[PDB]
Parts: C-alpha cells; sequence; structure tokens
C-alpha cells in the first residue's frame, strides 16, 4: 500500500493549529503526504514527526520527505530516518535496532503526527521563508479500512 | 534572564507552527509557556533551516519545562544540527559549519515553534503535545532593550 490511492480510499487527517495532524484511527504502516507546490517553488523538504517515551527515556522520531513538484509522497512508517533520545536539553542519536523497532511499533499505533515543512527554495535556488509559503496546500492521509483489506488479501 | 512587558517584541504565530518577527531574531529568543493544569512535562524546539554551498541543513534549539515559565534560548548554542541528504540525515559536528549556520539564523525573521512531547502529572503522554499548554509565545528583546548592551 505504497501507491497513492483513489479519492474514495483516502482517510485524511485533520490539521490542528500548530503543525499537528490527527486521524480518527491509528496511522498504521503507510502515510501519504500530498503537496501542491507554489508556481515558483523548486524544492521543499520537511517531516512527519513523533515522540515516544520508553523505560523513562524520551525520543523524537522524524520521517523526512522532499519534493521538487506537486506530488504525493508515500511514507513507510517502518522506515524513520532520524531518531534521537532527548536528555534534558541535549540530544543523542539512536542506532539500536531494537529500540528503533520498538519506536516504530508504537508510532504505528498513534493517531496524530507533527507535520513540519522545514526548508524550501525557489526556481533560482533562493530560500523561501517561511518554508510553508512555498506550498499552496499540504495534507496527509492514510488508507481507508477498505483499502487496507484489499491490500492484504492480495 | 526574564524581561519586562514593554521590552518584549513578540512574534506572530502562523497557523502552521511558524513564528514571524518584524526584525531579525538576533542573539536571544525567549519561549514563554503557560502549562495546562495537569501538565507535568513538555519539550520541543525552535527550528530553522539554511543552505550553504549547495548543502541543506536543519537546526533545532531544544527547550523543556515542568511548569509555566520563560525559557531563554541562546541562538549561538543550537543542540541538534543535521545535513539533510535526500531523505537521509547526517549529524553535524564541524564547529565551523555550525558557526556559519548560527550567523545566518541570527538574521532570520522567522522560526519554527514545535512542541514535540508532553506528559501529564501521572507521567502519561498528552497527545497532541501542544494540548498540554494553554499558551506558547515567543519574543525577542526590543531595540531599546538591546541598546542596553
Amino acid at each position: 500500500g505504497l501507491a497513492p490511492l483513489a479519492d474514495g480510499e483516502k482517510l485524511y487527517g485533520k490539521k490542528g493549529s500548530e503543525g499537528t495532524v490527527t486521524f480518527t484511527k491509528a496511522i498504521g504502516d503507510n502515510a501519504f503526504v500530498e503537496i501542491k507546490t507554489g508556481a515558483d517553488t523548486g524544492f521543499m523538504n520537511g517531516c512527519l514527526g513523533f515522540s515516544e517515551s520508553i523505560d523513562g527515556k524520551n525520543y523524537w522520531v522524524a520521517y523526512v520527505w522532499q519534493t521538487k513538484k506537486s506530488d504525493t509522497i508515500s511514507i513507510d512508517m517502518s522506515s524513520p530516518v532520524q531518531i534521537a533520545e532527548i536528555i534534558g536539553t541535549e540530544t543523542q542519536e539512536v542506532t539500536d535496532a531494537d529500540t528503533i523497532k520498538k519506536l516504530t511499533d508504537k508510532i504505528k499505533t498513534e493517531k496524530s503526527a507533527l507535520l513540519q515543512v522545514w526548508y524550501a527554495s525557489d526556481k533560482t535556488g533562493k530560500q523561501i521563508d517561511p518554508a510553508d509559503s512555498a506550498s499552496e496546500s499540504i495534507e496527509v492521509y492514510i488508507p481507508s479500512a477498505s483499502a487496507d483489506e484489499a491490500l492484504e488479501h492480495h
């Protein structure tokens, strides 16, 4: 379920104030970031972000996406790219594959995510600030229950 | 150190996790948090991006609190710096690269304001994390305050 889906198969999340997105069920294995870029936008990147606590330790996890054009980015929730333990106001990168499994396992059960646009540049390569002014719209969806059923079976 | 009401230049919050100021951020930012009644802990960051010599960077200044407070952030002292290469990241240690980044950040008029994690008094996670605060605002010193060295 990594190919973008037909209109009736998309369960869209609801965007909060601040860059949060909330769904009416667990996110599961695949999220989709649907971006319409502004006309003079050459490049954008950002992430879907999550936090979890395990055994008294706190973690921040990011799934990085990028695009050079209006597109849907298919995000694999098994495949986070940036994982840090946050110790007070310091960070420590996490490499332990067991910890990382544990984190994604939890994440796949969460109903909300942070949606963050970190960086954007125009067609000349000049930075667009704030970065989210570089998109006309950004939305996030997950597969409908019906879509998940078909995937599977298959 | 905290500062008086008439000396605070507040940033304007933008719907999507951004804060924008009417002048460059400069050396010091302040994150002013009012926590909800059942909140035990919150952390997050002020976030920036820059490009240097064809490479793209994300930079975060982490803050945390257990109570309503103002967190004073030193723009010279980012805690998380990554180069973003496609959908991979690489940690950045070079103090030189870092200095270039902070120099640029100090001239920016906007920041990302992100609340990443929060837990209640029992230690149970509050989700979304920003529901754990009644208000979060960011300010920088007024021109007059800066003039005071």
